[PDB]
C-alpha cells in the first residue's frame, strides 16, 4: 500500500491506498507516537507526508519519506476530490478550516495564500470549552447542534438581507432573563466562527474575481451546524459554497499524489 | 449653538459647536427620549442627525433637523479630524468599531462601503458577559486591561511571531484554570481587535492603501482593544491611524455635510 499524511498541529490525516481503494483515517496530534509505531508495523511501498508536524513522524520512522510543502499539497488533493463529486471550477477560493484559518486563491493551475485569520477549530474548541466546560470534541459538537442563536445574536433581523448577523452576541443584553444553555452558548461560537471564516473569504474571493468558495479543514467534523452557518452565510454574501466530503484529507491526499 | 447627532442602535455621540469650540457627549440609545427632551428644552441655531435613530429623534423634537446618511457623515467627519490632528492621506480604509464593524474604503474623494463583519463592540458585551457575568460596561473593560492572553490564545511563537495562530487555541492545552474573569476578557477583546484588523488589513490590500483608521465607541474605556488594533496593524504590514474623539465622526460629519 501507500500511505499519504498530513500532520497537522491537532490532528493528524491519513490516507492509505491499495488494489483502487483508499481508506481515510484520523488521530489526535497528542498520540503521533502511536502513529509512529504503526507505520513501523507496516510494509508501505511509499510515504508522503506533509503538515507541520510531518519531520517528527519522518525522523522517527525506518523507512524513507517524501515530505510536501502543506499548500500545495492541499490544493492538488482538493483538486482531485472535486473532480471526483462532479464539481469543475475554473478558479475559486478554498478556505481550509482547521486550528486557524488559511484562505487560498486557485486560478485554475496553482494555489497561492491570499490570507489567514485566528477564528477556527481551536478557537470553536477553546472558547467553547470556556463557555461549557466540555473538553470532549464530539460531546461540545453534538451540543451545539441544537443550540439557538436568536437570544444571543444580534442580527439585521431584529434592528443586507434581514439574515444577516449585525453583531455576534450583541442580543445578550438584551436577554438576561433568558436561559443561556450550553446548546445555545455553542452555537454562538460556531456562528460567529463561520461567519468571521465566510466574511474573510467572500472578500478574498471579490479581491480575486471568482465567486466560488470551496470549503475544508477538519473543524467540519462532527459538525453539521458549521457547514450550515458557512454554506448559508456564503450564498447570503453573494458566493456559492462547496463543502468537499473528506476534505480534510486534502493535505494527505494530496501528499500521496505529488510522490514522483 | 450647531448640535450633531448620531443615534446608533447602542449609543447616541452627541456634538455641540459653540463658535468654534466643541464638546462631546454620550447618552445610551434606551435614554433617547430623555435627548429629545433635552434638545426641545435647548436653543439651537443647527441641528444635523444621522445613525439609525436619527428618524426618531427628528419626529419628536420642536424644530426642523436634517438628516444624513451615515456612511457619508462618518467619512465627512473622519476626513475633518484628520486633518486636524494633523493627518493628510492619500488615501484610506477607516473601520468603525461600534455594535458591529463596518469597512469603508476612501479613495480620496469619498468613502465606499467594502466590508462589515458582526464581530465588535456587541460581542465585546454580549460575550465578555457570557465569560464573567459583568453587565457593567466600565466594570467589564476595565476588569479585561491587566488579563495574560498567553495561557488562552495559540501564537505563532507557540508553534512572525506574535501573530494568532488560533484564538483560544491554547485553552484546552492551560485547563489548569488560570482562566481569570480578567484573562478571558482580554481574549474576547484580542480576537475583536484581530479579526477587525485582519479583515481591514486584506481590504487594503484589495483596494492598494497602505493607511488604516480605527473608529467606533467600542474603542472607550478601553485602551487594550486601541492597542490590539494598532500593534496587530503594524504586524499584518500597514499603518493604523487612531483619531481621538473618533467616535464622533459621524456627528462632526452631518454638521458639514452642509
Ligand atoms: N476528533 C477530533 N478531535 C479534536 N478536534 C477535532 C476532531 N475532529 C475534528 N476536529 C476539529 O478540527 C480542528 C482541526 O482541524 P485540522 O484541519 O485537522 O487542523 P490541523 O491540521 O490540526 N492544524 P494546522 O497544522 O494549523 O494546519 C480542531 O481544532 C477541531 O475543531
Ligand atoms: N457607556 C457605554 N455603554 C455601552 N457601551 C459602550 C459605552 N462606551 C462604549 N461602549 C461600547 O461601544 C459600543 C457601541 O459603539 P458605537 O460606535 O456607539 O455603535 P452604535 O453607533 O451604537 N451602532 P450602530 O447602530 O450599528 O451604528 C458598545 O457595543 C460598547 O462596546
Ligand atoms: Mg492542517
Ligand atoms: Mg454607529
Amino acid at each position: 500500500m501507500k500511505v499519504g499524511i498530513d500532520a497537522g498541529g491537532t490532528l493528524i490525516k491519513i490516507v492509505q491506498e491499495q488494489d483502487n481503494q483508499r481508506t481515510f483515517k484520523t488521530e489526535l496530534t497528542k498520540n503521533i507516537d502511536q502513529v509512529v509505531e504503526w507505520l513501523n508495523q507496516q510494509q508501505i511501498e511509499k510515504l508522503c507526508l506533509t503538515g507541520g508536524n510531518a519531520g517528527v513522524i519522518a525522523e522517527n520512522i525506518n523507512i524513507p519519506a517524501q515530505i510536501f510543502v502543506e499548500f500545495d499539497a492541499a490544493s492538488q488533493g482538493l483538486g482531485i476530490l472535486l473532480k471526483e463529486q462532479g464539481h469543475d471550477l475554473a478558479d475559486y477560493i478554498f478556505a481550509n478550516v482547521g486550528t486557524g484559518t488559511s484562505l487560498h486563491y486557485f486560478d485554475g493551475q496553482s494555489q497561492r495564500r491570499v490570507g489567514g485569520i485566528g477564528t477556527g477549530g481551536g478557537m470553536i474548541q477553546g472558547l467553547g470549552y470556556l463557555l461549557s466546560q466540555i473538553t470532549d470534541y464530539k460531546q461540545l459538537t453534538d451540543m451545539a447542534q441544537h443550540g439557538d442563536r436568536n437570544t444571543i445574536d444580534l442580527k439585521v433581523r431584529h434592528i443586507i438581507p434581514g439574515d444577516l448577523t449585525a453583531a455576534n452576541f450583541g442580543h445578550v443584553l438584551h436577554h438576561l432573563d433568558a436561559d443561556f444553555t450550553p446548546s445555545n452558548k455553542l452555537a454562538a461560537v460556531i456562528g460567529v466562527v463561520g461567519e468571521v471564516v465566510t466574511t474573510m473569504a467572500i472578500t478574498v474571493a471579490r479581491e480575486f474575481k471568482t465567486e466560488n468558495i470551496v470549503y475544508i479543514g477538519s473543524s467540519f467534523h462532527n459538525n453539521a451546524l458549521l457547514r450550515k452557518v458557512v454554506e448559508d452565510y456564503t450564498v447570503l454574501r453573494g458566493c456559492k459554497p462547496y463543502y468537499v466530503e473528506n476534505g480534510a484529507f486534502s493535505g494527505a491526499i494530496g501528499a500521496l499524489y505529488l510522490e514522483k
